[PDB]
Parts: structure tokens; C-alpha cells; sequence
RNA sequence: GGAGAUCUGAGCCUGGGAGCUCUCUCC
């Protein structure tokens, strides 16, 4: 995998609604660059995983740098570069 | 076809989870 403008945060909190997550993700990483779209997807069991789509990939870079373990909701995200751009 | 829905619909697969397929709702 190699920077682009989208990152894979997993081990998210599932006790937390999508839409309440996806607002929480938008506030606090908005810091690093303009975002484009959040993606929290419906999958079989509980989600715990989002896609952040900045516009810029030096907002992707910075953000999945410093944010990197970082606690949210009492849980360490654990960020990646997406295997696809989304 | 498109868009959504399960810690609050489901069966498989996985067995150190970025997997597949259904069901339902709306257009």
C-alpha cells in the first residue's frame, strides 16, 4: 500500500451509532485537510471501520501520522492508507 | 437497477475479520 486520499481507520467503537461516528471523524479530522466524503459501511456484524476521503493526499499523510493510536472513544484507531482510493 | 437497514434482520466463510450471499425498507 502507498499514500492516497482516502484512509482505513478500523477498530472503531461499534457501541457508537454511524451517525454519531461519522460527525466525530468529520470534527476532528477535518483538521488536516478539506474532506470530501466519510464512509462508515454496513457490513455483516457490528462496524467498526470508516474510510476518510481528504482532497488533498498530504491531509491523508498528516492525519494518518498524527492521529495514528490515537484514543476515540476510549478505543486506539488503528489508521492505514485504503487499498483502494476511494 | 439506485439508495438505505442487524452491538436494534439472516445464513455461510474467517477463526489474529478491509470475505461472500440473502432478507427487508424506500425510489
Amino acid at each position: 500500500t502507498r499514500p492516497n486520499h482516502t484512509i482505513y481507520i478500523n477498530n472503531l467503537n461499534s457501541k457508537i451509532k454511524k451517525d454519531e461516528l461519522k460527525k466525530s471523524l468529520h470534527a476532528i479530522f477535518s483538521r488536516f485537510g478539506q474532506i470530501l466524503d466519510i464512509l462508515v459501511p454496513r457490513r455483516r456484524r457490528p462496524r467498526g471501520q470508516a474510510f476518510v476521503i481528504f482532497k488533498e493526499v498530504s491531509s491523508a499523510t498528516n492525519a494518518l501520522r498524527s492521529m495514528q493510536g490515537f484514543p476515540f472513544y476510549d478505543k486506539p484507531m488503528a489508521i492505514q492508507y485504503a487499498k483502494t482510493d476511494k
